[PDB]
């Protein structure tokens, strides 16, 4: 049920042939930085440009993933039968080089953009949020066991 | 107003003095780990060994802090009308290994041993926060622009 690196791959390959700009994020996104795969995964985080949301959702449900939190424009879960959960965040990708998400009551957030990058990852490149932003956004009065880990792997990156 | 370097060392020295274990956190926390003093700050954080709680306040209020909200588990808030606002974060170095602070709603927040680190500060070693604890505690939703500037200050550091 645990998404593999080739599960993986292949999500990645879907928004590449797409051509929607994207970045890795979450849990993969820890292991892809760290350049090996660190333990098994429930899901794939992927953030997204925003304008490309429909043709992006409709592609998901044509492979088989079904929909089953819908919190758009915000976040969106859907879970495949072999592929697992895929979590999918658009944000806004502007003309004036900003990358934003809107804040989901009033105003925008303004992402750092170097919080967005791109990691060598078994000699494939791979756009993924960086290490600094993966410490940012997770909180530390609120960690699981497993955040626990991911951030010790981090911690381990030369 | 503001909390100036010498009455930072002054309060790092009542803790060397009371030889009870400590580190310094908040925003001094990140100019001590880059070098030198980035910005005007208007408090001062320190986590402390939770065993000596009863000492410290009463060191504290000695020298002419008054305490101003009293928070256990979680801190002390308190101000002295020279030195300005302190705040105190007992937290417990148990005999498992295991480093954790009281969370007043059940159970204990976790903490890990390499969060608590120590820097060369103009030739005097001064226990703090990590670089990692601080990007950590940092909640990227909610950064104001002194928080970007004191992580951005992080980046610096080679
Ligand atoms: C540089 C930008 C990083 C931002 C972070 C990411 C995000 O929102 N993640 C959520 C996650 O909450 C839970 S994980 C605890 C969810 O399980 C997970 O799917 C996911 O939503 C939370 C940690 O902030 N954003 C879109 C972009
Ligand atoms: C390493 C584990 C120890 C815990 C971490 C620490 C913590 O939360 N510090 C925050 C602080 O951010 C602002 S200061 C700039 C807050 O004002 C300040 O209260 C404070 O939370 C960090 C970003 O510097 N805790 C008390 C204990
Ligand atoms: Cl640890
Ligand atoms: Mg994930
Ligand atoms: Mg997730
Ligand atoms: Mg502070
Ligand atoms: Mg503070």
């Amino acid at each position: 049920n645990n998404v593999t690196e080739k599960e993986l791959f292949y999500i990645l390959d879907l928004f590449e042939h797409m051509k929607v700009t994207y970045w890795l994020d979450g849990g993969w996104g820890v292991d892809v930085l760290t350049g090996k795969q660190q333990r098994e995964h429930r899901d794939i985080d992927i953030d997204f440009d925003a304008q490309h949301t429909q043709k992006v959702i409709q592609k998901l449900e044509d492979i088989g993933y079904k929909i089953e939190v819908h919190w758009m424009p915000s976040r969106m879960e859907l879970k495949h039968e072999e592929y697992g959960y895929l979590d999918i965040h658009p944000i806004n990708l502007n003309d004036d080089g900003s990358i934003t998400q809107a804040n989901p009551e009033g105003g925008n957030y303004v992402f750092q953009n170097d919080w967005f990058s791109e990691t060598n990852y078994k000699d494939r490149k791979i756009p993924c949020i960086s290490k600094e932003a993966q410490l940012l956004f997770h909180s530390g009065y609120d960690l699981t066991e497993t955040d626990h880990f991911d951030i010790k792997n981090l911690k381990s990156i030369t």
